[PDB]
């Protein structure tokens, strides 16, 4: 929101102390597209320690990369010294811009809203073109993840990829093997929740990226019936469900245990023929919803789960030690078997969730 004013204030402070400073990258892009930026980056001739002299409150984590986060007027503005990439501090803005990924991200704006656009980002932004800065072969040898980022931008912005750039990706797709799988997963996640994602996936295959990406051919499913729920995990589940595959097949992308669980449990639900009270009790609403979404069902899952006699084990009126008293048997694995017998009868609404009456039933059944 208020980031632009703050960034301009930061720029003003930098220049008052004799440095050059400009808004660079995505903020210029977003502003020229009529969008209000989410992140606003400032490029400056100041070196990092010179930035910290000029502002009372800075965060120093990216300092080795030349980035200082300035904390001002409620916002955080990144201030980065002119640099290329292992970081080299250059002395001019254009040396920094020359090496950025795409023309629409290679622009700068001055304090008085003048645009510096040495590589035609203005025209590429108008024609909706993602084009590498300068020689695309270099840009992609410099950071192979840019090949995948080109695809992510195409969907995020509803742009096409410049043909010369796209052919360069095809020639260099093999280089993607060197990229940490965390950065690939992060870009794929953005694609999975971003607009025109079918064209993004078509670019992923046409670019030859699916030939070299980890288990990359698994991305080559039919994506027409896919509609994001805003959660990238649904793209991974859609992909597995389509091919009738399991989570192990994508474990290379290093999912968190939480994501892995949501996927695995959702897949189990898709394979479960009939859902009953016990299904709605044991599975989370997010798993029920994700599974029903991928199979095309549209029931009110929340209402069915709320109407169960109980919601989880902590409400059960009986625990293993109650059974130990009534049974006169020592504690053992048998308790979980019998607690679940009782739990089922309560969830199906046959047995009342009541210690006394569970005891009556248990003394009868044991």
């Amino acid at each position: 929101d208020d980031k632009m004013n703050t960034a301009i204030k930061v720029i003003h402070t930098l220049k008052a102390a004799g440095f050059e400073a400009y808004i660079v990258g995505g903020a210029v892009r977003d502003l020229l597209l009529g969008k209000t930026p989410h992140d606003v980056d400032v490029a400056s001739s100041a070196l990092p320690q010179q930035v910290k002299v000029l502002f009372d409150r800075t965060v120093d984590t990216g300092i080795d990369h030349g980035t200082v986060l300035v904390l001002l007027d409620g916002e955080g503005i990144e201030v980065t010294t002119f640099r290329t990439e292992s970081v080299e501090f250059v002395l001019s803005l254009e040396e920094d811009l020359r090496r950025r990924d795409f023309t629409i991200n290679a622009m700068a704006m001055t304090e008085d809203l003048k645009i510096i656009d040495p590589f035609g980002g203005k025209e590429d932004l108008k024609n909706k073109v993602i084009r590498a800065v300068g020689d695309p072969d270099e840009r992609f040898e410099e950071d192979a993840l840019r090949m995948l980022r080109a695809i992510r931008f195409s969907g995020q912005l509803d742009f096409i990829i410049d043909m010369k750039t796209l052919l360069s990706i095809r020639r260099h797709a093999r280089l993607i093997r060197f990229i940490a799988v965390e950065r690939l997963k992060s870009e794929i996640d953005k694609i999975f929740v971003n607009p025109s994602m079918q064209k993004s996936m078509a670019y992923l295959k046409d670019s030859v990226l699916t030939r070299f990406l980890p288990v990359g051919g698994l991305f080559e499913v039919d994506w027409i019936t896919y509609h994001t729920d805003g959660n990238p995990t649904y793209g991974w589940l859609y992909l597995l469900h389509q091919q009738k595959r399991q989570f192990t097949d994508i474990k290379d992308y290093r999912f968190s245990n939480e994501e892995k669980r949501l996927i695995e449990k959702s897949l189990e639900l898709t394979a479960l023929n009939t859902w009953d009270q016990w299904t709605f009790y044991k599975y989370t609403l997010k798993q029920l919803e994700m599974a029903s979404r991928v199979t095309g069902k549209k029931k009110d899952l929340a209402a069915i789960k709320r109407q169960l006699p109980i919601q989880s084990r902590s409400e059960l009126a009986v625990d293993g030690w109650d059974l130990i008293e009534w049974s006169g048997a020592k504690s053992g694995p048998w308790l979980k078997v019998w607690i679940e017998k009782i739990e089922r009868l309560i969830v199906y609404g046959i047995l009342k969730n009541d210690k006394e009456l569970i005891k009556d039933w248990f003394e009868d059944e044991y």
